[PDB]
């Protein structure tokens, strides 16, 4: 553990600004949020960084030990409990279910992050179901998310096959990503692609979503930003008319009113406001205006019907209805 002792001694208002707010994907080339802190320990020593960068990077370490922290204050009874169960007589009902007092619940790491491009796709499946007359299936996909990693967190107060319906929720996203619909060799899961001298800016895509002319048909886009996907739909008909925009680090906002959806995706993107088109790094067409690297109309039919698991009938429809909690 020289990397600890080494990490210690290199260890300021940049720094402030990486802790807090300059976070390490985007701004630390090499950062994966899948890393242990082990890793992110390699990585900052091994590595030369500004005083941002460090600030960035201690606090995915730091961040990390504290959620073991608030969890190691069940281990004194996790301990008691094992001693005696493994030692003398074998006792086939001997259980414990812990209740952790306090639970920090990440959502970018620990398999949960690195998934924009798998929730962004599964929205607009949720969206196109919610459009042929389903009910809150979005809602219920993070819903999931949030109980998955509550289960995963505790395994102790769950199930079995509900400790195994929380990991096969996050090895349904793996596998997405694993075996992107994008780059498929047998089906074709989009409509159009729209980039290079075709990419549209925020105001392109809030046209393409409040279009007078798709009236009464569903409009599906997956938004690639640089290094993360969002989602942006219109569904319904008439008054019950929706338009809807999905950042996986942000939620979910719908609006019907094209105005006021207008505006949101502007100043959630521009600088007057949010300034996320910086943040998520758009490039710049001609024009100078922030543009997505893609935009991919999605038949949502066909994207519905995608198996991303070789082997596995599963859809994405179907990772959509995979429970987290056992069923009543």
């Amino acid at each position: 553990e020289k990397d600890f002792k080494r990490y210690g001694d290199a260890l300021t208002k940049d720094f402030l600004n990486g802790y807090k707010n300059d976070h390490a994907k985007e701004i630390v080339d090499g950062f994966r949020s899948d890393m242990s802190i082990k890793q992110l320990v390699d990585l900052f020593v091994k590595g030369s960084w500004s005083a941002e960068q460090k600030g960035a990077l201690a606090w995915e370490i730091e961040s990390r030990a504290l959620k073991v922290t608030f969890q190691n204050k069940s281990e004194k009874y996790n301990r008691l409990f094992r001693e005696i169960a493994s030692a003398g007589v074998v006792d086939a009902k001997a259980t414990e279910q812990l209740a952790p007092q306090l639970m920090l619940l990440n959502l970018s790491n620990d398999g949960f992050g690195g998934r924009s491009d798998p929730l962004s796709k599964l929205v607009l499946v949720a969206k196109q179901l919610e459009n042929d007359g389903q009910v809150g299936v979005a809602r219920q996909l993070l819903e999931k998310m949030y109980s998955a990693a509550a289960v995963l967190s505790n395994p102790t107060l769950y199930s079995d096959s509900e400790n195994a319906n929380a990991s096969k929720l996050l090895s349904s996203l793996a596998a997405i990503h694993a075996k992107n619909p994008m780059h498929d060799t047998s089906m074709k899961v989009w409509q159009e692609k729209l980039e290079g001298k075709q990419a549209l800016t925020v105001n392109g895509v809030v046209e393409k979503i409040t279009d007078a002319s798709a009236n009464g048909k569903p409009v599906l886009l997956e938004l690639d930003a640089p290094g993360h996907a969002m989602a942006a739909w219109a569904k319904g008909s008439g008054d019950d008319r929706v338009y809807g925009f999905y950042d996986p680090n942000a939620g979910i906002v719908e609006f019907s009113s094209a105005e006021k959806f207008g505006d949101y995706l502007t100043r959630f993107f521009g600088k007057s406001d949010l300034n996320m088109a910086q943040s998520y790094k758009l490039g710049k067409n001609d024009a100078g205006e922030a543009i997505f690297n893609r935009v991919v109309v999605m038949d949502g039919n066909t994207l519905a019907s995608y198996k991303p698991t070789f082997g596995d009938k599963t859809t994405m429809q179907g990772i959509l209805d995979l429970p987290v909690f056992d069923a009543t």
